[PDB]
Parts: C-alpha cells; sequence; structure tokens
C-alpha cells in the first residue's frame, strides 16, 4: 500500500483561522494545493509522530507546540495510483513563529480557511480539513487547546476570541474566565498589554492533555 | 512498512468486561495471545473498516454492532523485524452472539480484561488494549455506546452497571435515567424481565454524544 502521513496545521491570524498548504510539484493532482505530508523515512523517523513533525519542519522550520492524530483514512478509491492509507494529524502553532521562515517560499502558504473550503484540493484533503476543523470545535468546547494557535504570551480576550471563532458563536466572557481560572492552566506572566491593561498569559505544558468534564 | 489493522473487541459478561484474544499460530510471538488483526487484502477489502470487520468476522463469525477507529501506531520498536504500522479499532458486541461460535475454536476466546491487563501479549497489544479501555471510559462519560456490549434487549440497571464498571464507581440512578430518557436512544419493547423494562438501542446510539459528562 501507498502509506503517507499528513497534517492539518492551523494558526490564527488577522483575524481568522488559517491552514498551512503545500502546492503539489508532483503527479497526480499536479499543481494543486494540499496538506503537508508524505512518506515515512526509516533512516530518520522512529515513530509516526516523528514522521509528521519532520514533514512540518521541512515546510515551516519549526516543530509546532501542539500535535494530535486526527484519523487514518484508507481505501481503494481516494487515490488513482492504488489502495492508499493516510495517517492524518491536527496541529496548532502561532503564525509569526514561522511566517518569518515562509515568506521566502512560493509552494508553501498560509491560506484563510474560508478560501480553502472553496479550493480544488488534491485527493480527499478538503475532507480531512473539514474533519480537523470539526475536532477543533470540540477542543474549543472541552479544552484550552485553541491557545496553541496564538503567540505566547497572550491575553484572555485573545483566547476567548479564538474559541468564539471555532464555535462560530459569541461566548460568555465571565463563565469562560471562571472555567479558565479553575482549570489552572495558564501562567500569569504579571505583564500587561493595553483600552485596558490585560494580563499576559502562557500555556502550561499540561494544557495539551487537560480536558474539562463539562462543555463551555 | 508492515501494515496491519487490529481490533480490541469488548463485551460485558459475568459482571465483568471481557476482551477477545486470538492465539498466534505463526512467528513471531508464535503461541502468544493477542488481538485479532492483520494485513489488508486488496482483493476483498475496499476500506480499512472492511479490513477490520473481516479480521473480526474471521474469528467471531459475527459482524460487531459497533466499531470505531482508535489510533494508528507505527514505529521501529514494536516489531523486531523493523518498521511496523497498525491501525487499531475498538468494537463492542454481546457475549452470547459469538460465545456460541468461539466455544468450539481453541485459538479464539473471551478473556477477563482485568487478567489480560496483567498478561504478556503479542507485540504491543497490551498498550493497544489499555488505550481502548481508556477510550471506553470517555464513552461512558458522553454516550450510551456501552449498551452495544450487552445482549439486546436489556434493562436500564444492566445498562447503568456497564457504565459503572467502565467508570470504576457507582452512579446516581436518577440522573442517569433522566439522561437516558432525554437522549431518546432506547426503544421500549413493552416487554419485562425480573418487572424491569427491556430496551433495544436505536441505531443512532453510535453517533449521539451528550454535551455534559455523566
Ligand atoms: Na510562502
Ligand atoms: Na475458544
Amino acid at each position: 500500500q501507498l502509506l503517507t502521513v499528513d497534517a492539518v496545521l492551523f494558526t490564527y491570524h488577522d483575524q481568522q483561522l488559517k491552514v498551512l498548504l503545500v502546492q503539489r510539484s508532483n503527479h497526480p493532482f499536479l499543481g494543486l494545493w494540499g496538506l503537508p505530508g508524505g512518506f515515512i523515512d526509516e533512516t530518520c523517523d522512529e515513530s509516526l509522530e516523528q514522521t509528521v513533525l519532520r514533514k512540518l519542519a521541512e515546510k515551516t522550520a519549526v516543530v509546532p507546540p501542539y500535535i494530535e492524530q486526527l484519523c487514518t483514512v484508507g481505501n481503494n478509491s481516494r487515490d488513482a495510483r492504488g489502495w492508499s492509507v493516510t495517517v492524518c494529524y491536527t496541529a496548532l502553532m502561532s503564525y509569526q513563529a514561522c511566517q518569518i521562515q515562509i515568506a521566502s517560499v512560493s509552494d508553501v502558504k498560509w491560506w484563510p480557511l474560508a478560501d480553502v473550503l472553496q479550493m480544488p484540493l488534491a485527493f480527499d484533503h478538503l475532507q480531512l480539513i473539514e474533519q480537523a476543523r470539526e475536532r477543533l470545535t470540540q477542543k474549543a468546547l472541552y479544552s484550552l487547546v485553541p491557545g496553541f494557535a496564538l503567540s505566547e504570551p497572550f491575553t484572555l480576550p485573545e483566547l476567548q476570541h479564538v474559541h468564539e471563532v471555532l464555535l462560530g458563536k459569541p461566548i460568555q466572557g465571565k463563565s469562560f474566565r471562571r472555567r479558565v481560572e479553575q482549570a489552572d492552566l495558564l501562567i500569569d506572566t504579571g505583564l500587561k498589554r493595553t483600552g485596558r491593561p490585560a494580563n499576559l498569559y502562557c500555556l502550561k505544558p499540561d494544557t495539551a492533555s487537560y480536558r474539562f468534564l463539562r462543555n463551555l
């Protein structure tokens, strides 16, 4: 079987969800945009995660701070060359961590999600994006994983807004703050960003695994 | 890469969770117990789900009422031969639907989960079983999917109890039944068992999730 690993890497910028895409310099679906991803390299990859982090770093020059397996798709119809299997990951990083290393490259671009949803993407990659986007919605409901799409440190209004974008729905500021404070997942830097001086926070590592039992 | 699919199939019987294991007849780990699973056959499988259903049916003679993809494990250390990838599924079925078939087969059997968790198993199948058990705990928190591990029709107490076993603690008998009745997932057969109601799962039980934890 044709066995690949792919990643839907999201960030948040100006002021929408953006998804990292790579133009296919390679037949089939040649010249079309699609997910970063590809083949396992046994000489440098020791696990599937190392495979997907390498494929991301080959494009961004950064290992993203958040990554999680989404799904594995495999069947005899998604790819014209043969039965193929793709292990798909979701990732999150901040926009400026790698826009500094990605301006200078023409086959790698951050695309507005809305734009992407109207594009002719290679293979079944549109469908993988939709699945990733939907899992992100659940992350907005049960975690602070959306914080990984922001540059560090961030304000709590920033964090709230990313969650609102994902749920497509204004959310209840004071409930949110209450849940954040009790999760005990943010480090208050003691710094301020100012028409009000807002506290600047970093994510604790354990944000990645922490889940609220009740929805937002 | 060696590419397989595996399934961790659970059921509920004798007030305990069981897991289906299959005894290996070939190397490596020849003679070790492990998950049902193996290679894609492009001649009969059109998708990964068809592969794993075949791997299970080959052993149980029964297509399970519930199956969900769990995770894909791939590394150069779970198999001594080299780089190895396995797409794992979780599945649930009733004990009685396949016990009557696997009773007669020496290399396939339901094992007590608590015992299996302490066993030497083929490859990394113990880790796979642990991760599936963990995932089932979430199902107990957010769905009625644990019902698929029961013979149909079943009673509410019977249903509440598999959730309790999965959760590892008792549960409020009034808030559960409230939860269940608002979800609208059970069909009342109008039939009774000692006089507790007997219910069937609605097919959409597989996909319905509760917003609030149990
Ligand atoms: Na670029
Ligand atoms: Na047997």
